């Protein structure tokens, strides 16, 4: 609430710093500075800020229980907000480049950036590059003298690289692994043997969890100088868990949430994605339902897509979701409890992160 | 010669490290590891290695005049080769993403990566992301304990960001600055007021010089722990100079070097680029020649392109090139001499870099 104002306010500072620096050090002209400003705003702003605000909230938790001078509280909260924007700008990179890669139309109820008339794909691929370069420029500027700079940079790169590896897993999820080959055009799988829970879990862990949950939680710990206050294997395990559930929810929404509320027309079925819905359906389907899914999945035709959605509706996937969800609730609660051994306040931040995901 | 073997040999190590790490830590499967291997080879190998080998040569120069244990000579040369591959992989990122951005057909006498049948644009944009992420993973792995890690990472990011800003300057070079606007489709300039030597110099400095010459020279100094042995403003000035000349040469080749030798059909004229040829032509053209260039530049039509090439041939741009070249030779020689005040060996490495550029 008040946390948000500080958080959203640090955007203006960061932007001024970056745009001012472009003028004083990179010979930018006013008109290109404006184009960048607009790019930054369009691509960084207008989501939920779940990732950035997680950094802020984790730091606020340690601030309530740790003795510091006022000026030191302000420095830590500023660092948390910069760190959170590093994550939001990394998210912006991903979304610009993915929207190009997938040929997407809308994002956040507006056209994808590459579709803006004065952008185009030739400028947008590089605008996405710039978005990620800005994360580094922010980090070296604001955190130059900080004891956590090294750990923060190393964590960020590992997380970015995991994320790119997860994009590869995602875009290749409807190919047969044994047929991947740069020299040969890739056909869609016909057996769907690789639509399994373990393979789905690998996709979602790399493409989503490391940067949506692991990174915000650990960055909050690092800006607070509190990483030795937690059991890092537990932080990982809980991030894994909550991130998977987050994505399962997005998978179900793609198919069943109205376009206006989603902020886009979902096309996971036409795109033959290894979604939770597809994997769960195949987990319980009879021989006839499997052959009907195969006849219809991964085609642009609305009739075939509606046959897929029928199959899902008829298979009572709501119940497998409640079973899955209950199991997630067991495990996240167990992990929060184990997190209390070394840190009550960090476990509570995790509890709050879980509540915000479970209830979105 | 022998420098090259070590250099090219470190590729195999780096690749094994990266692919092995993908298996042990990122849950990669054999088939995706193979796809990545092939991607790495296709996009990183088969150029001249001018950038990577510059790091190696600068380190070899200091090695001849500096007392070290044998094991320490080997460690420094290994670091130079890793650092040089960091640059080559950053080059690979650029070339993959630019070839997509510009719709290019061939690169290094083979199809651009995105055109390979089992790649496509949807995989290639992310393959390019991975290429740049590999630079960071190499750096944190090989240079974890090194005193120069911080300086090296900070230099690399600043150089990457300058480079992305230069790509923006390049792709927007045929627009009027005052008309840039994400909301409005961009028309080509009609006045060509912004085809000037200063504006050309800004483009080439950011898009080429910082990563082709500044970065290899300074990385050679950093792996050698020799940066306090040079005057850094001179290193910058000489990098600027030689990099500009390198690009002017590429600009002339785009128009006049046969496709088979170039390894591509040049399209700078159709693409309305602010090339050295266009800026130099407009610098000396009469009113009629200016109006004929305007009628014909930045169009796909071979007849119009051949009218542009005619205009260039007839304007005796060979002579403006020799005048420019002579001026470059003056200034590079002056700078090499000034570089001798603090370091004879570094000045010689610069002399050799200049010879390799001037004579390519
Ligand atoms: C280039 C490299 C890597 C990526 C993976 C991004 N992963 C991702 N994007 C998401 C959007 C919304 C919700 C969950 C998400 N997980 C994209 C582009
Ligand atoms: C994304 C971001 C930045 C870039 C600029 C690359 N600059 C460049 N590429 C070159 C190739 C050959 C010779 C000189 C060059 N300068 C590209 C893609
Ligand atoms: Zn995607
Ligand atoms: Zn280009």
């Amino acid at each position: 609430m008040a946390s948000m104002e500080r958080f959203l306010s640090v955007y203006d500072e960061v932007q001024a710093f970056l745009l001012d620096q472009l003028q004083s050090k990179y010979e930018i002209d006013p008109n290109r500075a404006r184009y960048l400003r607009i790019m930054m705003d369009t691509t960084c702003l207008g989501g939920k800020y779940f990732r950035g605000m997680t950094v802020v909230n984790v730091a606020e938790g340690f601030l309530a229980v740790t003795q510091h001078d006022e000026a030191t509280k302000e420095r830590i909260l500023h660092d948390a907000c910069v760190g959170g924007w590093m994550i939001e700008f990394l998210q912006a990179h991903y979304l610009v480049e993915d929207d190009i890669m997938d040929g997407s139309v809308m994002r956040r109820g507006k056209p994808c950036w590459y579709r803006f008339p004065g952008v185009t794909t030739q400028c947008a691929i590089n605008d996405g590059i710039i978005l990620k370069s800005w994360t580094q420029i922010m980090a070296w500027h604001y955190f130059a003298d900080r004891p956590f700079l090294k750990d923060l940079l190393c964590l960020f790169q590992k997380v970015d690289y995991a994320t790119a590896v997860g994009q590869m897993y995602d875009v290749t999820s409807m190919c047969d692994s044994n047929k991947l080959d740069p020299e040969v055009a890739q056909p869609m799988t016909t057996d769907f043997a690789e639509f399994t829970p373990a393979i789905y879990k690998r996709i979602v862990k790399y493409k989503t969890t490391f940067y949506t949950y692991l990174l915000p939680l650990v960055m909050g710990l690092l800006v607070s100088e509190a990483a030795a206050s937690v059991e890092m294997n537990l932080v990982e395990r809980v991030a894994h868990l909550i991130g998977e559930y987050f994505q399962v929810q997005d998978d179900v929404m793609d198919c069943f949430t109205p376009p206006e509320q989603l902020g886009k027309v979902g096309t996971d079925i036409e795109d033959a994605k290894c979604s939770w819905l597809a994997v769960t359906f195949l987990g319980k389907a009879n021989a006839a339902q499997v052959a009907e899914f195969k006849a219809n999945y991964g085609e642009k035709d609305p009739a075939k897509v509606a046959v897929v959605k029928r199959l899902y509706s008829k298979a009572n996937l709501q119940a497998d979701f409640a079973a899955y969800e209950a199991e997630v609730v067991r495990e996240v609660e167990s992990l929060i409890e184990q997190l209390k051994v070394k840190s009550p306040t960090f476990a509570e931040s995790v509890a709050v992160v879980w509540e915000k995901t479970h209830k979105r």
